[PDB]
């Protein structure tokens, strides 16, 4: 996946980024894991998963 690579890129540098989803929701989180289906993120110490299919693009580097 194209955007997957971008989450991976952020995870590589342990970056906190803004993730834009299908619901128009923008979550600014730290990338925990990137698999070819979904991405695990971290918000305020909470671990959360987001599906790659629901991710549109990353901003906020």
């Amino acid at each position: 996946s194209e955007v997957e690579t971008v989450l991976r890129k952020a995870a590589e540098r342990n970056k906190t980024v803004d993730i834009h989803t299908k619901s128009g929701t923008t979550v600014r989180v730290n990338v925990k894991r990137v698999d070819s289906k979904s991405v695990k993120v971290e918000r305020n110490g909470q671990d959360l998963e987001i599906s790659l299919d629901q991710i549109t693009h990353v901003d906020g580097w």
